[PDB]
């Protein structure tokens, strides 16, 4: 009766090549994400929180037992973040959104190109491990970043920022070191080639 399972990827391990290497995809998924799933399930065992979806759980960290707060923040956080991450990438995806998402990007950031710059800048200036995010907050889009496995859905007091993510990029060095080593900006440039903007559009619609 374990709470979470490792999701299947929506594509093969080499589907994102050369932008993201196959070996990275496999380790990232089968070692790193799996560890977050396993440690989250351990932390949830003696609780009333094992039946909640992970995205609801991370919105309730203040309510869980005090001794399990850190472990769930880190591991439920890791699980939520990676689960989204696999889904917002895809193969055979210049790659950009359309329709209402693009309209929201133009009004929030000026243009898709200016949005990409702001997103990259957030991801670049994230010192240490973390994520950069495109969030819906008060019906409007913004770019924020978080430390480690914090997610904007955890709220401002915990994560330092708020909002409902519809896109994120993992800037933990494990996400890019085998292919780009220290060159995080090259990783980030490459990332735009794999974003599934149909998926991000669905998430935008879901988040308002
Ligand atoms: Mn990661």
């Amino acid at each position: 009766a374990l709470a979470y399972t490792l999701p299947q990827l929506p594509y093969a391990y080499d589907a994102l090549e050369p932008h993201i290497d196959a070996r990275t995809m496999e380790i990232h998924h089968t070692k790193h994400h799996q560890t977050y799933v396993d440690n989250a399930n351990k932390a949830l065992e003696g609780t009333e929180f094992a039946d909640l979806p992970v995205e609801q759980l991370i919105q309730q960290l203040d309510r869980v037992p005090a001794d399990k707060k850190g472990a769930l923040r880190n591991n439920a956080g890791g699980h939520a973040n990676h689960s989204m991450f696999w889904q917002i990438m895809g193969q055979g995806q210049a790659n950009q959104p359309s329709g209402e998402l693009l309209d929201a990007i133009n009004s929030a950031f000026g243009s898709f190109d200016a949005f990409k710059q702001k997103f990259e800048d957030a991801a670049k200036t994230r010192f240490g491990s973390g994520w950069a995010w495109l969030v819906v907050k008060d019906g409007k889009l913004d770019v924020v970043s978080t430390a480690n496995q914090d997610n904007p859905l955890m709220g401002e007091a915990i994560a330092g920022v708020s909002g409902t993510p519809i896109l994120g990029v993992d800037v933990w060095e494990h996400a890019y070191y085998l292919n780009y080593q220290n060159r995080r900006p090259d990783y980030l440039a490459a990332f735009w080639n794999v974003v599934n903007w149909d998926e991000v559009s669905k998430r935008y619609a879901a988040a308002k």
